[PDB]
């Protein structure tokens, strides 16, 4: 039953005990302002934070790893749009990637069962509901 919610207090964690205390890694923490970097949205037109991936957590948008790290990729590909692939932006954006990817494999086991239940409890449901419909 508490399937989701611990798949999101893992992912949760990796977010604030190890991506947020990368060194330096203030500017990806939140949502960028405009009147602080007035051309960045007029170069980057699908914006990630950190503070965005904790909401989304929080309402349990992501179901497997993959969603999760497709939008921390987009954190580091936005950086190397806007700053270059060699920019010290760059870089932190490329630490906060590894430290994800290497704290997600410490609950791999963990994380791999949580996915395989929350898509079986899906897919139930899914199939009660239409059963209920039809009848
Ligand atoms: C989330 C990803 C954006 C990462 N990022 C951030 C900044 C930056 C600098 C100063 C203030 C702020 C700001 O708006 N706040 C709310 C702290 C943002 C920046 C300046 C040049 N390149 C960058 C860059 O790529």
């Amino acid at each position: 039953d508490d399937d989701q919610v611990a798949f999101s207090f893992i992912l949760d964690n990796i977010v604030t005990q190890k991506m947020m205390a990368v060194p330096d890694s203030w500017p990806f923490h939140h949502p960028v302002n405009k009147k602080f970097v007035p051309d960045y949205y007029k170069v980057i037109v699908n914006p990630m934070d950190l503070e965005t991936i904790r909401k989304n957590i929080s309402k349990h948008k992501y179901q497997s790893r993959e969603s999760f790290l497709d939008d921390v990729n987009l954190i580091l590909a936005n950086s190397v749009k806007y700053n270059g692939p060699e920019s010290q932006y760059t870089k932190t954006a490329q630490e906060i990637v590894n430290v994800c990817y290497q704290t997600l494999t410490e609950y791999d086991e963990h994380l791999t069962q949580l996915e395989k239940d929350i898509c079986t409890a899906k897919e139930a449901a899914l199939e009660e509901a239409e059963l209920e419909s039809l009848d």
